């Protein structure tokens, strides 16, 4: 989009994506949350060990870059965050729940074929097939929203292909 998100800061976009449909009792996130959420040693490639300050970091720049939202108000005080990424009330962005799911883990495990994106988005939506996850990310890269996924060059032997999301740039 506008931005590009960094390794670190896609990591704190995909764990606000993941955990506003898998945790939403917890959802928004307060900044322990969303440190938590980043440095989880399941569903994470890289697993990552970012600080507290770090985060905090992260969570002001893509505030201000209007992807994320401070909710105050009272109840202990503790600032949650909410996205403005995707489907607010506000933005341009519209994503369905089998494109959010498909955006997530790749911002949150890298590069991915369709049939790993099959087992680790139905967390967050179920696909009733692998046809399902092919029509999404063929979607994904179609809009003229804009290129969302890429596909890479298939591997040596390796039977499928993997897509990766643009949100931090080419590869
Ligand atoms: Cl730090």
């Amino acid at each position: 989009m506008k931005y590009q998100l960094s390794a670190t800061e896609a990591r704190v976009i995909g764990c606000l994506l993941e955990k506003q449909v898998t945790t939403p009792e917890q959802y928004p996130l307060s900044v322990n949350a969303v440190t938590m959420a980043c440095n989880q040693k399941t569903n994470r490639e890289p697993v990552m060990n970012l600080g507290e300050h770090e985060v905090q970091d992260i969570l002001d720049e893509l505030v201000k870059r209007h992807y994320l939202r401070t909710v105050s108000g009272f109840g202990n005080r503790v600032t949650k965050y909410e996205q403005r990424f995707c489907n607010s009330e506000f933005g341009d962005l519209k994503l369905s729940a089998a494109e959010v799911a498909v955006i997530t883990t790749l911002l949150l495990r890298g590069a991915q074929t369709p049939g790993e994106l099959r087992t680790r988005a139905s967390r967050m939506h179920e696909f009733a097939d692998m046809q399902e996850v092919e029509q999404t990310l063929d979607g994904l890269a179609t809009r003229e929203d804009g290129p969302y996924v890429v596909r890479l060059a298939r591997e040596p032997g390796k039977r499928e292909s993997r897509y990766m999301h643009l949100f931090s740039g080419e590869v």
